[PDB]
């Protein structure tokens, strides 16, 4: 079997390490020089506007799945008439939207921030009289790791943070400032028939707009149901097939749903050496039509490495750590690889502060 | 850095796998088609009589490894020559000769089999006579999984064996019959530096001459301190860089050697699953200058697919087996896969029972 995928990025490339073991052959659309060119059979280079040499491209291949959300679900509506393409179109347009992703949340009674369309100064000034600050006006589509918004603490900052997005294409987006305690993500695999495998609770580090370490499991079995309850929504409402992620806010023992991520997750990457079975395998399981994976799971930490890497040879003098380099060029913000760590004994937290260490050296956010 | 593999199988297939994540680029002389092509970054089709061919293409990387040791040594050793080569020419000369082999083990002490190395019908004759029967006429230089041999049960057999090898280029050698209660395998990682990662001993069962199961740890203190020590030895002579693969009989307390191979081997499959660092990433580790990896490992078992492999829905139906499908193509005697699983609890065992149905009917040997 055949497998496509829109974008050639790092999680492309994760999901042909992880699923060519299981025999199956992978094909990605993107430009020659991406991570993932070297782990995959071919990479075809086709403007995504280009509707048509896209849908042809895509029927070379026993089904389709994409590594970014922000690509049109109308390209994909037109994928999926000739080549099944899993996720969903309609997970793919409420994700995308920051708006229609709170809009969904609120008629399906879960709980987000307080957020308001925003299409005028006026309409800022009025979600700001009535609720509150801080708060953050964002973009709807787009924007990544923080970019594209602009917080505004005082009035001040309203017609400040006007000015820079009111000509944002595909609109903006009021969003209340929420008081939590820490942040969680659940992620989860669903199959061809709704069935849905759960992965532990991950309690995530962001380090100004980027996540920087993610934890996993984190112990708590009432945020546990709750998360797995939401994301059987999810599934069920989006006919959602594959790896399906959903951040969370916790304030005490009550989940605000942040955003959801209709794909594998950066929270994730722990699974690839916490887990008997990965996001990224039970994700190709997924919308492979096969069986998925068991995914319990063994106490494990992930650090990111954001515009630098420490070098190899330093990574590998702490011989428990698992590295995973994504072969990227090194950029200020850019990700370019992750850390796993099993945590059982102190050796294991001895390793864990040398590599954060390290970290510190080469990391530029 | 950039890592040349000569030969493009199964196991320059799984050493991209492991060493891909850890930054290293990877490229195989092999033909196109090969089941390493469509996980590493290129592959190039040179005869490898062309030394001259063979030298210019290594040039272009960093170090240089191979997957078959029944290459020539003198190729090895002119490519050493301009590019780093591990393992060593002398570890790739000893290993692929059979008769140097069991007299480099003799010359060090190391129990073999009784051998004598056969060039005329006389000489057959004489090893008979002196260390009696049953016994194998094997060729000195390739043929693997029992092939190119003839088992001598009776007089009668002797000019018959004779018939068969006599011309086999660069020689035959006499092997007695062992008597010995089972079969285990040392396998080990050396550095840059001469350290040594060992894994646990794992027990291996073979069926008509090929391996179809391997299940570590092999606990026995007794006989693994014997087992190092005779990896430490071949380590040090050969002033090997690599993962090292030692296949023992054992009869009793005491240890037998039956060959060496200079390379991952297949008795050391189980630990992509099993051991923290898995014989391919600390054979990449230790070519490329890195510290080896922590290899602690946890009860597994691997079962081999000869000839046929089962079908991917079946297989994922056991949802705690990993699927290592080669994407090779099926033939009576051909490896073209292996599947791995961790033995805990009783789930483990009902679901193995269950995979090994499925070999069963799949299995062409
Ligand atoms: N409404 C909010 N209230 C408080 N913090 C927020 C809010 N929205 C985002 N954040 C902060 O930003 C991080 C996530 O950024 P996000 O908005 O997901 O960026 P993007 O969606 O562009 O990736 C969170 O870890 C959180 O700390
Ligand atoms: N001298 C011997 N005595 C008993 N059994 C042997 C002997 N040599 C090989 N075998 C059997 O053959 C298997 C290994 O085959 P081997 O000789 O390694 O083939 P090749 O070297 O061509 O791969 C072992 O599992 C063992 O059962």
């Amino acid at each position: 079997m055949k497998i496509g995928i829109i974008g050639a990025g790092q999680l492309a490339r994760m999901l042909s390490l992880a699923g060519t073991p299981l025999g199956l052959e992978f094909h990605c659309l993107g430009k020659n020089g991406d991570c993932a060119e070297e782990v995959v059979k071919t990479v075809t280079d086709i403007e995504l506007t280009k509707v048509n040499d896209v849908v042809a491209w895509a029927k070379q291949f026993d089904v389709i799945t994409f590594e970014n959300e922000n690509i049109s679900h109308e390209l994909i509506k037109a994928i999926n008439h000739e080549v099944s393409v899993y996720p969903s179109a309609k997970a793919i347009a409420i994700s995308q939207d920051r708006l229609l992703e709170k809009s969904f949340m609120q008629d399906h009674g879960i709980a987000t921030a307080k957020f308001v369309n925003i299409d005028s100064l006026a309409k800022l000034q009025s979600a700001v009289d009535d609720h509150g600050l801080p708060a953050i006006l964002k973009t709807r589509r787009f924007g990544y790791d923080g970019k594209g918004q602009f917080v505004i603490r005082s009035q001040e900052d309203i017609t400040k943070a006007w000015d820079v997005l009111k000509d944002a294409p595909d609109g903006l987006i009021y969003e209340a400032f929420v008081d939590f305690d820490y942040e969680v993500s659940q992620i989860c695999t669903a199959d061809l028939k709704g069935n849905i495998a759960f992965y532990p609770l991950a309690r995530n580090t962001h380090k100004q707009g980027i996540i920087v370490e993610s934890e996993a499991p984190f112990e708590n079995v009432v945020l546990a149901e709750k998360a797995q309850q939401i994301a059987k929504i999810l599934v069920k409402e989006f006919a959602y097939v594959g790896t399906l992620a959903i951040e969370f806010f916790v304030k005490g023992d009550e989940l605000i749903v942040n955003e959801i991520a209709p794909r594998v997750h950066n929270s994730g990457h722990w699974s690839i050496d916490g887990a008997v079975t990965s996001q990224f395998e039970n994700h190709v399981r997924a919308i492979a039509g096969l069986i998925l994976g068991d995914t319990t799971s063994r106490k494990t930490v992930m650090l990111n490495c954001i515009g630098g890497m420490p070098a190899t040879k330093d990574l590998a003098a702490l011989d428990r750590v698992k590295i995973h380099s994504y072969n990227k060029e090194p950029r200020k913000g850019r990700k370019v690889g992750h850390l796993n760590l099993n945590l059982n004994d102190e050796t294991d937290e001895y390793q864990l502060l040398q590599v954060k260490k390290l970290i510190a050296l080469s990391e530029e956010i």
